[PDB]
C-alpha cells in the first residue's frame, strides 16, 4: 500500500473505546511540540483537511517538567474551560522555551493576565471543580493510550501518527503528508 501500518502510523494493540476522534497530546516543555505549534501549525493544517462533524481535541501531559509540568496541565485545563487556548498557547510556549520567564504557577498566571483574562476570572477557574475534572480527563486520556512521548496524535483511539516515517526535507511537505495521513486514518 501507500499508507502502511508501521510507516506513517502504528496501530494500538489495545484499542481505546469511546475516544475523541482526533486526539493530540503536547507539553509546553516539549521542543518538537513547540515546532508543531509555532513553525508547522500541525493542529491547524490537520483541521483544514478533516471532514467536518469532526471534533479535534488537544491535551497537555504531566511527565515533563516535574512540578511546573503539572501546573501547566492545570493551566491548560483553565484555558480549555475559558475557551482561551488561542490566546495563551504561543506565550506559554515562548515563556517556557524561548525567554524562560515561566518558573512558577505565578508566572503561568501572568501570561493569562497579559492575554486579557481577568485575575479574578483566572483564579476562580484555577480553583473550580470543572477544571479538576478537565485535568482528570487529560490525565485519563493519556493513561488510556500508554503515553510516554509527545507530540502524539491518536485517531479514533486506534491509530497513532508516526512522524519519524515521513520526509522532513521540506517542512510544508511534512505537514501535508501528516495531515493527509490523519485524513486517511479518519476515513478508515
Amino acid at each position: 500500500a501507500q499508507y502502511e501500518d508501521g510507516k506513517q502510523y502504528t496501530t494500538l494493540e489495545k484499542p481505546v473505546a469511546g475516544a475523541p476522534q482526533v486526539l493530540e497530546f503536547f507539553s509546553f516543555f516539549c521542543p518538537h511540540c513547540y515546532q508543531f505549534e509555532e513553525v508547522l501549525h500541525i493542529s491547524d493544517n490537520v483541521k483544514k483537511k478533516l471532514p467536518e462533524g469532526v471534533k479535534m481535541t488537544k491535551y497537555h501531559v504531566n511527565f515533563m517538567g516535574g512540578d511546573l509540568g503539572k501546573d501547566l496541565t492545570q493551566a491548560w485545563a483553565v484555558a480549555m474551560a475559558l475557551g482561551v487556548e488561542d490566546k495563551v498557547t504561543v506565550p506559554l510556549f515562548e515563556g517556557v522555551q524561548k525567554t524562560q520567564t515561566i518558573r512558577s504557577a505565578s508566572d503561568i498566571r501572568d501570561v493569562f493576565i497579559n492575554a486579557g483574562i481577568k485575575g479574578e476570572e483566572y483564579d476562580a477557574a484555577w480553583n473550580s471543580f470543572v477544571v479538576k475534572s478537565l485535568v482528570a480527563q487529560q490525565e485519563k486520556a493519556a493513561a488510556d493510550v500508554q503515553l510516554r512521548g509527545v507530540p502524539a496524535m491518536f485517531v479514533n483511539g486506534k491509530y497513532q501518527l508516526n512522524p519519524q516515517g515521513m520526509d522532513t526535507s521540506n517542512m510544508d511537505v511534512f505537514v501535508q503528508q501528516y495531515a493527509d495521513t490523519v485524513k486517511y486514518l479518519s476515513e478508515k
